[PDB]
């Protein structure tokens, strides 16, 4: 086959609960009368390097966090986004209305991008032979995590 130069990724993610925003020093907050009444959470996925108009499986994770580590999946989502045709831009994954978040518990998002085709040569043939899949799996980033306080 023609050259073909393999793309190479990123995701990062912002979680939003309610009206509170993640961002890089603090997570967003929620009161336990907020948990009590449902949290209604959607994540920001910005990508860069992704294939122009392919279409990604997208998988997100809200996960407990115990001592800086993922400990339990307390909900996923998940839905096909097609990439903008610049192979960079944001996507809006909505995780519904989430019951049961505990008063003085954090819960992280993770996300996994995977593309329904092959787009990845992992052998130099020429041929893309497997899909091209960035993640965000980091437990301890603030812009993905939920704190419930008082
Ligand atoms: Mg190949």
């Amino acid at each position: 086959a023609p050259g073909y130069e393999n793309p190479a990724g990123e995701i990062r993610t912002t979680v939003k609960a309610n009206s509170s925003t993640g961002n890089e020093t603090a997570p967003a907050q929620v009161s336990e009368n907020e948990a009590e009444s449902g949290v209604t959470v959607t994540d920001t996925i910005s990508y860069t390097g992704l294939v122009g108009g392919k279409t990604y499986k997208v998988t997100g994770s809200l996960n407990l966090v115990e001592n800086g580590k993922a400990v339990k999946v307390v909900v996923t989502a998940t839905a096909e986004l097609k990439a903008d045709e610049s192979g960079k831009g944001s996507w809006e994954l909505d995780f519904g209305t989430i019951a049961g978040l505990e008063e003085g518990k954090s819960y992280v998002v993770y996300e996994s991008a995977r593309s329904l085709e092959r787009l990845i040569d992992t052998d130099y043939d020429n041929i893309p032979d497997t899909p091209q899949n960035p993640v965000h799996e980091d437990p301890k980033d603030p812009a993905q995590t939920i704190t419930v306080v008082p």
